[PDB]
Order: C-alpha cells, then structure tokens, then sequence
C-alpha cells in the first residue's frame, strides 16, 4: 500500500509548512507596527524605550500594555525590533531592517506597506484558485473581489485611489536616487520627457529637480491627475495612453507595462515609438526583469509581483527573453538593460 | 541633522521587508495549491507530471494553463514543488515538505490549512492595532471583525463551525500517534477519561482504539456535539465546562486553556481537580509551552499562536513559568511536562 512512517518525522519540515500557512501574520503584524508608529517613536527617542515609555507615546490612549508586549515579542522574533536588559529595565530598540520603517528618507517603505497590506487590496488573493479554474470567466481576481477592474475601481473610490497612488509614490521614491545618479547619461541631450502613467508625479518632480533644463510632463488618467498637487514648470496632462501619448524627446514608463498582456504592451510600445524622434529618441522602461535561472535578493518578491499582476491588473512580470520579444514585436531596433540595485531594472528601448 | 546614506544600501535587508510585507502571498498561494489538489494529483500519479497532464486532472474544467504555470513557478520557489526537464519535457513533482499536503496519513495538514487561511477567519488579524489601542473596548478582534465571540459565532454559522472543527480534528491527528505511544504510561490504571472541549471526538476515538478497556467521554458545547458523528461505546455529552466537568479517573484538555485568561483557566482547572480522584487522579493538559530563552523549529508558529489567541479567543500561549503559576494557583500538588516532538507538549497536573 502506502508509505508507512516508522521513525520520527522531521520537525523542521513541518515548521516550514506552518510558517507558510501563517505567512499573513508577518504581513499583518508588520501593518500593526506601522499603524502604531513604533519604529518612529523609538528612532525619534534616540535610544531603546521601556514598554511604559512606548505606551505614553502611542497614537491614542488608553493602551493595552499586555497586547503591546506580545506584539513586540513577535516583532523581536522577526528581527525587526530588539529587546534587552539595560540599567535594570527591559527596553525595546530597532534592528537594522527597521530603518525602512523610519520616516524621513527615500527608502522609508511605509506607503508601500499600507497599500499592499490593506484589507480590500488583499482580497483578490483569495480568488487565486478561480484564476486557474476560471469557469469561463475572463474577469481579473480584482474584479471578482471588488466589483470592477482596478483602474475604474480607483476612479470610483477616492480614498482607495489615494492610498494606492501613495504606494506607487513610495515605490518610485525607492529608486529615484539611483536613477538620476547612476543613469544620468540617459537624460543627456533630452529637452522634453513625458512620464506615461506617471501617477501623482514623484518621478517627474525628481527628474525636473536633477535636470532643470528638461521640460517634464506627467500623464495619467483623470482620477490620478485629480489626486495630484498642482504644477508650475511641469506639464500635467490627463488622458488614455492607448489613444494618445504626448510627444517628447523621451518617454518613460515605470511599472506600466507589467500591468498589461503582450498584445496591449505592443500597442503601448508602438504608440511610444511614434511619439519620440527618429534622431536619438528613446523609451525608458522601468520594470522587473525576472531571472528564472539564478537567485537574487529580490527574486522572491519579483515572483510575488508576477502573481500580484495576474490577480490585480491582468499583467505579468517578464524575463529578459520575454522583454526582448515584446520590444522586437513593437518594431524597435534594440534595447539596453541597466541594473540599479532595485526591484525594477531600467530597459531603454531604441526606435530606428 | 539626520542620517545621510552615501554608499549602496543593503539589498538583502530591503528584501527581508518585502518578504514580510508579502507574507500573506505564501499563505494564499498555498491555499490555492490545496484547493487545486496539486500535491495529491502528482502523488497519486506517482511520477512528475507535465503542465498539460496536471491540467487534465484538476478539480474542474476549463483550465487557464498560463495561470497554472505561474502559480507552479511560485510553488517551486517555495521549495514545496519541483520542476525539471525529463525525456524532453518540463515536469512537476513534490519536494519533501509537500508530504504534509498529501492525503491519507496522520500528518496531512490540509484541514488546518483550510481553516487558518479562510478569508473570514483571517479577518480578525486586520484588527491587531485595535487590540492595543482599544479605545476602551473590551471585545476581541474576532468580535470586531465578525460580530460576536468565537464560540457563539460558531453556534450561529454551521459551515464555519464545521470548517473550524475539522481544523481542530486535523491538529489533533498530528499528535495522537506520539501521544498514545510515547505517553502510554499516562493511561495506566485509568478506567474512565473525559476529553473536556474534545471537539468532534478525534482524541477520544484514538484513545478508545489504543486502550479498549478505558470508557472514554467527549464533552463540548452543544453546537460542536451536533457536528459530531454518533458514538457507540464512547459517551458524548454536551454542556458548559465552566459549570460542569463529567467526573472520571482522568481529564484531558487539548488546546483549551490557551483559549482563556488566567482567572478563567484557574476556574476550569479547579473544576477539573475536583472531578478526578484524590487517589491517582490526574489532569492531562496538551498545549504549547513557549520557550522565551532559546529557539526551536516551532518557536515562530508558537509565538504566532500567542497572537492568534489574543485576537480570536482572548487567551494566550504560556511559558513554563506561567504554566507553573497557573497550576499552583488552582491548588495542584505538582506537574510534569512531557515533550512529544509536536507543536504542543503534554503537561500532567496532579491534585493532592
Ligand atoms: N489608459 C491609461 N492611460 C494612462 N495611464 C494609465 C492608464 N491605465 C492605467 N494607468 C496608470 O498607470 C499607473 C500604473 S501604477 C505605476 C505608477 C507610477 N508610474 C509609478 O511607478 O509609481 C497608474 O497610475 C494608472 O493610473
Ligand atoms: N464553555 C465551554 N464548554 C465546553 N467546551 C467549550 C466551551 N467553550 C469552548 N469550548 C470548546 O473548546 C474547544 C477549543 S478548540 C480545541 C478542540 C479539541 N480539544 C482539539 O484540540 O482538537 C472547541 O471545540 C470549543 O467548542
Ligand atoms: O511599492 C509597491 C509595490 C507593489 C505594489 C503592488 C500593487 N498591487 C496592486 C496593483 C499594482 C499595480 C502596479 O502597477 C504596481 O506597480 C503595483 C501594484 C504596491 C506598492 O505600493
Ligand atoms: O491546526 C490548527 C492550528 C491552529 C489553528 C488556529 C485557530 N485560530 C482560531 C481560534 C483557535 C482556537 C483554538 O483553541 C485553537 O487550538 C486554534 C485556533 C487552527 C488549526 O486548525
Ligand atoms: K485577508
Ligand atoms: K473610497
Ligand atoms: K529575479
Ligand atoms: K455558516
Ligand atoms: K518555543
């Protein structure tokens, strides 16, 4: 018949399953740590704090200190926070990865955390089985969970629109420094650049500051431009990139093409190719490159973004070979990849 | 002013945060793998299967094979499944931890997975912040999310009651073999045993089979006994353990005391102490012992269960010192711990 176990089963193997089952506890404990603002209370204090001292500084009163102690115990085991005995008291501090929970610098990841761990925005992941056994539905998991496609949903839910746009703002803050410094030569000779699907303008505001002689434009759907601050020297245009892309010396698209299937990407890439000059025009794509042959620090979260696209947008994350095919099919002459030690890489696509 | 970064920031540190943010993706991809029954289709086939072969055996038709490929790619990166080139084709197999997703043996963990990753049963974790900043509410996160306390909720939601009771059934299946074999001496001389809060009877059915001369009783709330199969030689009694515990030579409580605060536990433990004989009576507690000094395979999920109790039941997981105090305060003479290489340990509590 079947396998019969006769000696002790491996505890580590079973623990690996329990840790996968409860993966959501890491996401949702982290969310609570962010909502309580623990890392910033400690960082501002400048030294480890007792349970009582932390409690006195929390966002509201009163505080259940038993609950706080037990969440902190979990956070210490995550190696995000520390706990030690100092001068006769137990005090809580920050471990090195907690720096990404500290406000005031480009790699603070708080906006992204609050977007991704939002209850409504997690709901699509419960429809993953229905993405494979689709019973002949063509809708995304986002539509099954929340009623309509992501972008129309954002147009009808202003607070959700804002939360998502700030997550994207954050995502872009993580890479701008590397972009404008390491990839400064990409901006040479450009007099105009349009950020297609540029969101609430983080990328253009940073490019415009680093390169004062380039006239920058942000272009997105009306409900996103409506959630943006006013601009002085930067053009803000609203519209639909499938029907119109503002012409310029260069087009940039960050986290756009991974929202769309290959047919749609080719339509967008053709529209971009015809928006830039034959003479040194270029299209700057910023998106993940999936390595399916070797492992990198961001490999796990890049595969996670592949399914995030599958459920939320209808898109995908692509390997270099897939990018090559898409860029070829849109009729470009060639492409060049630049790594910037980020989740995304830069792919410059060059027309004839 | 503030810290200024001047050299490249650590990619691994940032990846650790992204992996915590997306912890829920591991839980919910695993859920989808269980709903698709991938591990059992492969295990029954007895060799790795192509994407097409897997598709032909899935729970329903048609199948989106792109989606299936991409979920499998994530599952292979989890090291739950494998992918290889064999005789000119890409075939998917099982890695060693996938044995816990295979049906037909005591360590199949499928019931637990489907309980813990259920959408409604995950909802309380979104109210973790409100468990610390409770705005002077005394309700559990379960009540905030789902309307009332867990046990009354189960009484009013028969499908949820069943799903939870089968999760508990599974949890008990994981330990019964070690219990009845390693701890056989605990059952010596006992003529009657009552499993207080014994659920749908897994523990008693297994004890009754291993020890045919012990008259076993399962005792739980009416809506749980109502979700149980009929019994011949095993007594099934319904009631409230805070008002009555059926008298017997021994009482067992598995995953009971971790549902309750210390005052409640002492009330239950006193009721048990007075239900067993002064002459060799004993109370057999099966629950986690938290080690807060060193690390073990199950440490992470035990701390996770501490917050699971905090949110869902109002209880907690306890260290040995906390167990000692509780057992002392209920007026017992002593206790003995037996490890059984499981999530829970056995704590025998002995009256005078
Ligand atoms: N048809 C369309 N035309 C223009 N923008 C669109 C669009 N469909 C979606 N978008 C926009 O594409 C963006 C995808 S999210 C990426 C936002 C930003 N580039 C960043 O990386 O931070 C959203 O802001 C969305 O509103
Ligand atoms: N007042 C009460 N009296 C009796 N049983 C109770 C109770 N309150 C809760 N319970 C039961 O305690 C159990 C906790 S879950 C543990 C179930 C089982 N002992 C196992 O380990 O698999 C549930 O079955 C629940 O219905
Ligand atoms: O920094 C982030 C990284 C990834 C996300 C995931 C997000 N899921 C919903 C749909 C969507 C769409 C996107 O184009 C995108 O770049 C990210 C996401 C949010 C973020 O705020
Ligand atoms: O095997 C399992 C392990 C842990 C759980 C968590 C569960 N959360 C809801 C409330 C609750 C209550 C319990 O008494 C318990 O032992 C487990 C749980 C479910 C399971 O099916
Ligand atoms: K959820
Ligand atoms: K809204
Ligand atoms: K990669
Ligand atoms: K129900
Ligand atoms: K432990």
């Amino acid at each position: 018949g079947a396998m019969v176990m006769i000696n002790k089963e491996n505890l580590s193997s079973q623990a690996k399953l329990w840790n996968f089952i409860y993966g959501f506890a890491d996401s949702l404990v982290l969310k609570s740590a962010v909502q309580l603002d623990l890392a910033n209370i400690i960082h501002n204090h400048g030294s480890p704090m007792t349970l009582s001292e932390l409690s006195l500084h929390l966002p509201s009163q009163p505080v259940n200190q038993d609950a706080l102690y037990r969440v902190l115990r979990y956070l210490v085991h995550m190696k995000l926070f520390t706990k030690s005995s100092i001068d006769g008291e137990l005090r809580y501090g920050l471990a090195p990865p907690a720096k990404f929970l500290v406000k005031g610098w480009d790699k603070c990841m708080l906006g992204a955390i609050l977007t991704i761990t939002d209850k409504d925005f997690m709901a699509p992941w419960h429809y993953l089985k229905e993405g494979i056994l689709n019973d002949g539905s063509t809708s995304t998991a986002f539509e099954k969970a929340l009623g309509t496609n992501i972008w129309d949903y954002m147009a009808e839910h202003p607070e959700k629109n804002q939360l998502f746009n700030e997550g994207m703002a954050n995502d872009t803050r993580l890479i701008m420094s590397a972009l404008v410094k390491e990839c400064s030569s990409m901006f040479d000779g450009i007099t105009t650049i349009v950020d297609v699907g540029g969101g609430t303008g983080t990328a253009v505001r940073n490019i415009a500051k680093a390169f004062p002689h380039i006239k920058c434009t942000v272009y997105d759907l009306p409900h996103v431009i409506a959630d943006s601050p006013g601009y002085t020297e930067i053009n803000s245009i609203q519209g639909d990139m499938f029907k119109y892309i503002p012409n310029a010396d260069a087009i940039m698209m960050k986290c756009i093409l991974h929202d769309w299937d290959d047919k749609e990407c080719i339509e967008i890439l053709k529209r971009c190719k015809d928006a830039v000059p034959r003479d040194g025009g270029k299209v700057i794509i910023i998106d993940i490159i999936l390595d399916v042959k070797s492992e990198h620090p961001y490999t796990k979260m890049r595969l996670t973004l592949d399914l995030d696209m599958m459920l939320n947008t209808g898109g995908k994350e692509r390997t270099e070979e897939e990018w090559k095919k898409l860029i070829h099919d849109a009729g470009y002459k060639g492409y060049k990849i630049t790594h910037i030690s980020a989740v995304q890489s830069v792919i410059e696509a060059y027309p004839y």
